[PDB]
């Protein structure tokens, strides 16, 4: 248990790190999508034509169902870093075992990736290059093979998850909850993380109810939205094994091919 | 929004149905368990013949071990459906929702429910069976032929989980009424009042828990983020039965009543 007092400071706390460390905002990703402005426009790419544009204005040589799945590769390991950075400021983390700070980050940042992939999303499409482009649901959905599978799941979820409206100093709270879970496999100190993650709940609760007062049990919803992260995550495991089977010619960035063995 | 007094009411409301509704209770069970007439104990194949002798089973037709026990937990399985949907109806509201409505929850929350209350008949050696006056071992069960040992241990793995939350029975009977209230359930027709009534039964358990639990810090969020694992273990359950029912090819009267 924490004074009120003491669970906002570490609200503010939170939502700072969470601006520190991750430089697209789900505010700022708003203000582009939502337009009303000028200076924000992004580029939208819709086609083989628009795409081979983007590179010329937004700004490999292969397939391009390849080329868009390892521009997410590296999104992905820069998510991963910026992730990173952004857990060792929650409080007690970097106090914890070492092998259990790795083993949070193992199994905490595909999760995570996929929450804030939400802010960049709207039903029919998600920002890219730092929100200077945007490309739609239907031209990834119409890519070949197995990759035209690969982001569709993750729009599902956007459009369940962005229904609860929550804004970023929620999500820095929510982030947080999500790393210190003591049921990771193969964690040594169950003990410390989950009393962190008890704190962080009080956090969360606390404020949800202040920023949310007429949005009855949204904490309650908010945690039920761990099944369906849970579930795309091992959906999105599951293709990435096809392609490795398929597309032995292609590979994967060291830090994310140590996330996934095991 | 609902007054404290009622959301008290609906708690206490729900507790006597679930003791109608449900013949073991968690409290009946713990008694058992802990040793506070001993069951009859199974533990390997002679005593399981003698206590298929000794107790008297329902589910015995004219097979091997492993599939005679498997038979087994579908015959209590489905004895649990229908308890499950009588206590269903007891739940403020949900009788008045549109009747596919109310069979899809139940047809998607019922195995979610089995696997929750077969925890309150658990512990880390084993599990009443016959309304308590049996016991098996975890160990024997665990032991099973192809892949039936690795099909009963799951829920022994998430049941000694699940019990270190100390729930008991009024506590549950709050759980089970959020987990049938789903709004998400695929092919629902009206979401609306479904989640209007899980918000109020939700309300509902954060005051019971609050109450009942008084230092047990955020076990709402936690027992919440049991609900989650709930979802996930079930589809490796679903995805296992496909199996033995594909791999371990009896009446077609009986293939339809497990259906
Ligand atoms: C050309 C182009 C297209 C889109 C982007 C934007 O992508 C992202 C941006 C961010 C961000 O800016 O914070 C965060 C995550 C992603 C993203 N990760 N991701 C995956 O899970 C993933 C992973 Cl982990 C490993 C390997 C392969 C994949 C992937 F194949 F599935 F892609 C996505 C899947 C679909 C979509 Cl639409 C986005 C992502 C940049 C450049
Ligand atoms: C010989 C013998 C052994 C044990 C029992 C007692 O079993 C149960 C009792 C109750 C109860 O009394 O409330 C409730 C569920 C079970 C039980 N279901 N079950 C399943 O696989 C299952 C589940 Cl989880 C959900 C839906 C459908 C099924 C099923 F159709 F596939 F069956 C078990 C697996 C292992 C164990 Cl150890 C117990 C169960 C009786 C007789």
């Amino acid at each position: 248990h924490m004074e009120s007092a003491d669970l906002r400071a570490l609200a503010k706390h939170l939502y700072d790190s969470y601006i520190k460390s991750f430089p697209l905002t789900k505010a700022k990703a708003r203000a582009i999508l939502t337009g009303k402005t000028t200076d924000k426009s992004p580029f939208v790419i819709y086609d083989m034509n628009s795409l081979m544009m983007g590179e010329d204005k937004i700004k490999q040589s292969k397939e391009v169902a390849i080329r868009i799945f390892q521009g997410c590769q590296f999104r992905s390991v820069e998510a991963v870093q910026e992730i990173t950075e952004y857990a060792k400021s929650i409080p007690g983390f970097v106090n914890l075992d070492l092998n259990d700070q790795v083993t949070l980050l193992k199994y905490g940042v595909h999760e995570i990736i996929y929450t804030m992939l939400a802010s960049l999303m709207n039903k029919d499409g998600v920002l890219i290059s730092e929100g200077q482009g945007f490309m739609t649901r239907e031209f990834l959905k119409s890519l070949r093979k197995p990759f035209g599978d690969f982001m569709e799941p993750k729009f599902e979820f956007a459009v369940k998850f962005n229904a609860l409206e929550l804004d970023d100093s929620d999500l820095a709270i929510f982030i947080a909850v999500i790393i210190l879970s003591g049921d990771r496999p193969g964690l040594l100190n169950v003990k410390p993380i989950e009393d962190i993650q008890d704190n962080l709940l009080q956090a969360l609760e606390l404020q949800l109810k202040l920023n949310h007062p007429e949005s009855s049990q949204l904490f309650a919803k908010l945690l039920q939205k761990m099944t369906d992260l849970r579930q795309i995550v091992t959906e999105h495991v599951q293709l990435l094994q096809v392609i490795k089977k398929t597309e032995t010619d292609m590979s994967l960035h060291p830090l994310l091919q140590e996330i996934y063995k095991d």
